[PDB]
């Protein structure tokens, strides 16, 4: 498992635990220097458990498919939530069996929907380590509509983070004051898929992207990415999805 408790958090410790989640990932080969997630784990091993902590010392349990880095659901003193989808079907076989009861949520995981439930896009949503405690405690009670926002928050500043150091360094900057992504982060996340794909397929093409990756940069500029020797390749880019996931 792995922790972050929000009381006497700072960019610090904040790091300390995404460094925890990304070695709480299993893989068996880094591809480009880059840890590859396993193509499937099987039973309880899939899922890991972060438990995190709100300023008041609350705490709620997230499950986190560990070949995807995708939230299935969360435990929340005796009651589970899962997303409605398959994968998190599965994964409420598994995990926080022990609930009393076990809501299903009236949304799948995907941005897209939960963008739709929370009633606006995540472009308009600040994040930082402020919006996680608000996001966690606004989980400890059901409300679906509310806790469509707070998961577009928890996604971002934990498994988002996890996959991009860019990522990690954005909420690292909003320790203590919440801002909406920057355009830059929006197109890491949406691009994380793809980007694996091509660091993959790049193994046999000398470096060289089958399809060349559409970014947006720091200042807001659209720019091409063509193969590995790239700063998102060599620096950003921290977990792989496997392509036989994709
Ligand atoms: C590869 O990407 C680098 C970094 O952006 C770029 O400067 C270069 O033009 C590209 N080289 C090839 C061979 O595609």
């Amino acid at each position: 498992d792995v922790s972050f408790r929000l009381s006497g958090a700072d960019p610090s410790s904040y790091g300390m635990f995404i460094k925890d989640l990304r070695n709480a990932l299993p893989h068996t080969e880094k591809v480009y220097n880059i840890p590859l997630l396993l193509p499937s784990v099987s039973g309880a091993g899939r899922y890991l458990l972060m438990h995190l902590f709100n300023y008041d010392g609350n705490t709620i349990t997230v499950a986190v498919d560990v070949t995807n880095v995708y939230i299935m659901g969360y435990l929340a003193l005796t009651t589970s939530y899962f997303f409605n989808e398959p994968a998190a079907d599965l994964a409420s076989q598994y995990v926080f069996r022990s609930a009393r009861r076990k809501i299903t949520l009236p949304y799948s995981g995907n941005y897209e929907r939960l963008q739709i439930a929370a009633g606006k896009p995540r472009e308009k949503i600040p994040i930082g380590l402020p919006a996680l405690d608000t996001a966690i405690s606004t989980l400890l009670h059901y409300d679906s509509t509310a806790a469509a926002g707070a998961l577009l928050v928890l996604i971002q500043t934990t498994a988002e983070a996890a996959r991009f150091k860019y990522i990690e360094q954005q909420i690292q900057e909003r320790a203590y004051r919440d801002e909406v992504p920057s355009s830059a982060t929006i197109s890491l996340e949406n691009s994380w898929s793809g980007l694996s794909k091509q660091i993959q397929l790049a193994q046999g093409n000398n470096g060289v992207f089958r399809t060349p990756t559409v970014l947006v940069d720091s200042k807001g500029n659209r720019v091409q990415i063509t193969n590995v020797t790239s700063n998102v390749v060599t620096s950003n880019i921290q977990l792989l999805l496997n392509t036989k996931n994709i």
